[PDB]
């Protein structure tokens, strides 16, 4: 394709742990990242979904990070709606899809800027380690835990 996905994770690259939060009764989020050299960040925002608070946090990822980059997310959405568009590009059969469009092609925009990327899905857990820290930094003010 135009770009391939990882196989499994670039070893020597710094690994962002992405979440997003969001609040449907509202539309408040929260989006961001922890990183395995010491980086975090997070940002607030308003009129927005989980599923897009999933996608910015990604893209905050690649904004922030180097060419080889290891991404690790527990949307299962944000990786199949990434992966889909990578494989199925000036192909065929394929047709856009309808929601998030714009960001997920914000997102494809900073994907093909690197050199290696490997995205993988994990499912939330509890412990202290990287997806489990970053869910709380996004979830505070946003939702119970
Ligand atoms: C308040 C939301 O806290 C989160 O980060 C997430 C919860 C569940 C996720 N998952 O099942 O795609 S992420
Ligand atoms: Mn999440
Ligand atoms: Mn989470
Ligand atoms: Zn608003
Ligand atoms: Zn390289």
């Amino acid at each position: 394709s135009m770009y391939q996905l990882e196989k499994e994770p670039i070893v020597g690259a710094e690994t962002f742990y992405v979440d997003g939060a969001a609040n449907r009764e509202t539309k408040l989020g929260k989006a961001g990242y922890v990183t395995n050299r010491g980086r975090q960040k997070v940002v607030t925002l308003t009129d927005t979904t989980n599923q897009k608070t999933e996608l910015q946090a990604i893209y905050l990822a690649l904004q922030d990070s180097g060419l080889e980059v290891n991404i690790v997310t527990d949307s299962q959405y944000a990786l199949g709606i990434i992966t889909q568009w990578i494989h199925n590009w000036k192909k065929r059969g394929w047709k856009t899809p309808v929601k998030n469009v714009d960001l997920v092609n914000q997102i494809i925009e900073q994907l093909i800027k690197k050199e290696k990327v490997y995205l993988a899905w994990v499912p939330a857990h509890k412990g202290i380690g990287g997806n489990e820290q970053v869910d709380k930094l996004v979830s505070a003010g946003i939702r119970k835990v």
